[PDB]
């Protein structure tokens, strides 16, 4: 199909970057070139800021109700809902993800929306809630205002879901927002722009700026007129970020990834939960921020584990993401690529065992292919262990005791998520509380609902995203009290 | 009588600074050196931590219910109320402040604790909180557990009571602790470490470590063994912890004081007015983070509010704290003071007009006195409009029109709190909430109730501590979600 050029989304409009450069988009599949994006420079988020600063300054959107609000969300749920064949295809070429995975990140954003219309009408009501003072002299209760103009910035391995993640709570809570996606995966949130103008957003209330993390985001977050950031994406940027967003005191939420463990005891059933910690690591093509890419399988069930796991991922299509069957497709880019390629290297060199994969799948020529992998034969001290590898790879170590499974899924500077398998639950809810980690999975591995508070702890960052969390970072929580009493403060003398 | 020898509280015992500094405690009133704090230093730091984190680790104190240690937070509660007389003399000596002032102090930590009792009694029940998923398949809940280690840093003009601020949440919560209060006033902080010990905290529980900022504050943000920082201070140290806590990706939560407006308009008995706005900028001798320092009084009632309002300052007692009668101490220090003095200079110097005080008073000769002081002839240009002095030193601007009011009222970089007078109540509602700020008092000024959230926006800082909100600081809001269903993912082929 015809990606489409596409420009900078800035107040409503479609614009040219100041500076007028450009990037590419390439498909993981083919390494060919198939179009364009616009490369935002600190000029445009500029004018951007502006745009959203004017926005919210309107009687039009801010001091709306989010009963008002809800029905743009809503309306944006639709149309995504009805141009979806149109979105779903365009992830999946700029992703390179699986187009079944794709269907689904596509039904979720736009359930995301609902979600989050629901919220902004819940937050209508919780206005004005009463506090109780002692005194009867005072009276108090709570407002809940939008926080300004927010910058919101996002990693490309779900390119418009991650998107969401943070438009839908920004826009509920009554903020105006300037977004900045990966350039590595920028078409389906440039295309959201035409959307927003068929569902009647306002101009400026959501802008969007295409770029490199340099170019375009690092002046989002220094922007002096930018009240608050939401950021998604590798710890050691998160950490750049921050820093960044410390010198005006600017609030900020991180996102950031982890190394995740799957601890499995002994009392399982080895065939589904191995398919799970397929799932747990491989799918997105490995790319999961809570990939549970690190195995802690009880000695017991140790071998025959294994063998089910490497019989089933052995047992996955790897081919071109629109090919019919399709399980798994090609990393982001040529980079990534690299990368992860130099991870398996390293480990081999490093000493640990490379008991499948990689290396290139074989039918697959051209594209950024690499084969499901699983290493064994782990030291605690290798750095596949340690560093995320944002890659299809698996690491395996076994263990004796609990609490050194317990130990050894600690064992990290991370602390994403987690998922524990065991048919004892008194022994799942021990560990599910032991876990250094802010999502515990019992029983399964990865499956992220809107419902439900999202985010880390340690390394990983802080913050909670979705659920009834989500639309509180982008709130000033603002306390009113008043005297009631019309009498003399009666503290000083007349 | 005699100040407090204390040594520094680590691991339940009293332990020397390993570099065996120390620093003199000062009366404000007397100039004079009326005793000797510990200097703890970065090595001093470390053993607290690993007290902490050892703490932390024992299945005695986080992993405890909240109904358990709310029993502690009661007793020390009540330790407090009984050793009432002892903490706030020493509170009056050590901050200058008017002795009925710091008897109100004192009563406000025990409250304080008790709220948080509550609090930590209300975790309970919380835990695995359910939430709704669509799909049948999965289950889901919410566990809030502590985040481990923190470090809590506060400042010198309400030396227990903003400490416990943060101590009561954190223990409330299950966490561990280090506190590092202000230089210029440690003495009931280190008074407090023998509370602990008389109501049995376990050891390393809470540790304080005092000193001077650069060297006991600093390595306690910065350490890696430290999951948490928050912190209460000026916006420029704020700025400061925060890039330090971005190494690590480390939360945080910053209150940062200001330059609160308050905006009288015409309908107002302007007797009871006048004494909030003196109430607002001179209590605690003028170092109120959310002091309402600028006035904007509407050109009406301009003259005799400023009459009554100068008669009324005029009418303050300025004496020596233990003074019986008095309603004004001395600043905390000779660096304060030397700094509100220059603010008061530099105002002159730009032009303003000193219309009461400014000076030194008369029958003090020593201590670090300064009057009351009332400033007009303001031009929004000038430095003693913009800049928090943190002395008793009070801005007259006038208005005509209400949104004049209110754009003069947004016209900082700060946004802590906001005071509005007027009989008018739908007037009242208008300005709260078109106030850049996190809290806004109707028809008084300063109040500031455990039960309700408190902090600001914009150089002011984020977050919000006490009420409701308080406690969460301290949490990992933990997401369990588990699969019931007991069939496979589905997804991929075996
Ligand atoms: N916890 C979560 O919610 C979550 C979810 C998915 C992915 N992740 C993480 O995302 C990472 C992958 O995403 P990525 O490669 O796009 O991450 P990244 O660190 O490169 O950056 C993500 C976003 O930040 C922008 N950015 C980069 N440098 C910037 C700078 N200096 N200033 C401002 N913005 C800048 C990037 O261009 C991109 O838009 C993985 O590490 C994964 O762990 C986290
Ligand atoms: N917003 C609020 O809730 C609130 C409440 C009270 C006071 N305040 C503000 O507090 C300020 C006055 O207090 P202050 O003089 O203690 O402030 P400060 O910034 O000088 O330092 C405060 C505390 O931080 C420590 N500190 C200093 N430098 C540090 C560093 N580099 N690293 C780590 N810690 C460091 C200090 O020792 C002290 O204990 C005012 O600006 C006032 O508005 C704000
Ligand atoms: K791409
Ligand atoms: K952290
Ligand atoms: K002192
Ligand atoms: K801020």
């Amino acid at each position: 199909f015809p990606i489409p050029a596409r420009q900078l989304f800035i107040d409503g409009e479609w614009r040219e970057p100041i500076k007028k450069n450009r990037i590419p988009v390439i498909n993981p599949s083919t390494e060919e070139i198939i179009g364009d994006i616009p490369a935002a420079t600190a000029e445009d988020v500029e004018v951007a800021v502006v745009a959203a600063r004017r926005a919210f300054r309107r009687n039009n959107w801010s001091a709306t109700s989010g009963a008002h609000r809800a029905t743009y969300l809503r309306a944006i749920a639709a149309k995504i809902t009805e141009k979806k064949d149109h979105f779903v295809k365009l992830e999946t070429i700029d992703s390179g993800k699986p187009f079944d995975e794709a269907v689904l990140d596509i039904d979720d954003v736009a359930s995301c929306f609902e979600y989050f219309a629901g919220q902004a009408e819940a937050l209508d009501g919780k206005q004005k809630a009463p506090v109780t003072l002692p005194m009867e002299r005072f009276k108090s209760h709570v407002l809940r205002q939008p926080l300004g103009v927010v910058g919101l910035i996002s990693p490309w391995n779900y390119p418009l879901l991650m998107a969401t993640w943070k438009i839908a709570p920004a826009l509920a809570a009554g903020c105006t927002a300037v977004l900045k996606p990966s350039e590595l995966a920028s078409v389906t949130c440039l295309e959201f722009g035409e959307v927003c103008n068929e569902v009647g957003l306002p101009p400026g209330v959501l802008n969007i700026l295409t770029g490199l993390g340099p170019d375009a985001g690092a002046p989002l977050v220094s922007h002096p007129d930018v009240d608050k950031i939401a950021f998604t994406g590798s710890s050691a940027t998160g950490s750049k970020v921050m820093a960044s967003a410390a010198q005006l005191v600017k609030p900020v939420t991180l996102e950031l990834g982890g190394k995740s463990p799957i601890v499995v005891f002994e009392d399982v059933d080895i065939d589904k939960v191995v398919e799970w910690t397929i799932f747990g690591c491989f799918w997105t093509n490995g790319q999961i921020c809570s990939a549970t890419s690190r195995l802690l399988v009880h000695e017991s069930i140790a071998a025959e584990f294994v063998d089910k796991l490497v019989k089933w991922t052995k047992n996955i299509k790897i081919s071109d993401p629109f090919e019919e069957g399709c399980r798994l497709g090609p990393v982001i880019s040529k980079g990534q690529y690299d990368k992860i390629m130099k991870f398996i290297s390293t480990a081999k060199s490093e000493g640990a065992t490379i008991l499948y994969g990689g290396s290139r799948p074989e039918h697959l020529k051209k594209g950024y292919y690499i084969e499901p992998t699983i290493v064994t034969d782990i030291s605690t001290s290798m750095q596949i262990w340690k560093e995320e590898v944002f890659g299809p790879v698996l690491c395996v170590k076994t263990f004796s005791s609990e609490d050194e499974a317990i130990a050894l899924a600690n064992d990290t500077e991370y602390g994403l998520a987690a998922a524990v398998f065991s048919n004892d639950l008194e022994r799942c809810e021990r560990i599910t509380k032991a876990l250094e980690v802010g999502a515990v999975w019992v029983n399964c591995s990865q499956p992220c609902f809107v419902q439900a508070p999202w985010g880390g702890i340690k390394r990983s960052g802080f913050g909670r995203e979705l659920g009834e969390w989500g639309i509180q970072n982008y709130l000033n929580i603002k306390q009113v009290t008043q005297d009631i009493s019309d009498e003399p403060w009666g503290w000083y003398k007349s």
